């Protein structure tokens, strides 16, 4: 599909699993929409979020709950979440790979953009 | 100044200088209130933000503007900042220097907090 | 196969396509003794460097020309390649992505070790 | 000090102190030579590690080791070091600082060159 989310740990050299995602579309009005949500599988990877069709041109919010992910292992982290902001679309439908390395005092993030 | 913010440029692998940033204290209501502001130095930092009085614990949003610092570059950006949301503990240590490095499609945020 | 390089291009967002790797393994008297090598595909990633039977316990060196690659897109980067260095299968065999993802003047390299 | 070399520690937050750092220049037969070394102060700096006269043009290697700052940290790391090589440049500009993050499975290393 169109919208990707791949999140690893730093730490633990492994992917990070269970990671809750929310993503948002920044509506005409200016506020944060919800528009998609799901939590990485066993390979830290978030697939099936949204559709060709449903994913349109805008501003997107994608939210990762970096938080929870460290809390239930036992460390308290410096960040509350992980957001990535970005315009889509706007020169037409591309794939989005949103990838995030997490540390507990650290995250790092990269956009891997591709023409279908 | 307790809040530092240092941001560098991994494309011209040096500071990013004259990049706006905003800091955003969390109300009751959970929206975003402005709480601090300036652009980053020739050194790439970002000091006096706030002081040990104004700072209370509380979480706090950091939002740098990478979007305008890529376009005066003549390079495509990706995002349309980069926002870092934490919670400002009185028992942590007590210096935050939020650090940021940034590439056009890419970008990591650190906390680096001492005495 | 248990050894995978995975290798992007933080400034156009995409695959570091055609970037030539080469893998070293330490030897007996402390050299660094070619192991294999190969060129990353259009998806930036480098498959069937080696097998489980040839993976042995040892340091490798997995070295990422990543000078050739920035120089042909007009560039003159600061590194003369990426070096990554680790002991690899010390409490049995594992399977290895090393991760690097590029920047003219920075690189970030990262592990993932799963068991198999 | 025209060569400065910096370490951050992205798991506790904060600089990488006491960390060995070996530098090397690559000699006429393509081996290694020591060069300078020392370990990272408080602020996880190391400066003093060469001169202006010194630091000629060339190929150097800067060797973190990362390995025995997670062993005595009790966590297990990947690497053996992290490893930076680069080219000194008389037309760059001219003070060259490596800066590091360092993870247990991952490290990113960036040139901040300045005059």
């Amino acid at each position: 599909c169109p919208l990707m989310v791949k999140v690893l740990d730093a730490v633990r050299g492994s992917p990070a699993i269970n990671v809750a995602v929310h993503v948002f579309r920044k509506a005409a009005d200016d506020t944060w929409e919800p528009f998609a949500s799901g939590k990485t599988s066993e390979s830290g990877e978030l697939h099936g979020l949204t559709t060709e069709e449903e994913f349109v041109e805008g501003i997107y919010k994608v939210e990762i709950d970096t938080k929870s992910y460290w809390k239930a292992l036992g460390i308290s982290p410096f960040h509350e979440h992980a957001e990535v902001v970005f315009t889509a679309n706007d020169s037409g439908p591309r794939r989005y790979t949103i990838a995030a390395l997490l540390s507990p005092c650290s995250y790092s993030t990269t956009a891997v953009v591709t023409n279908p």
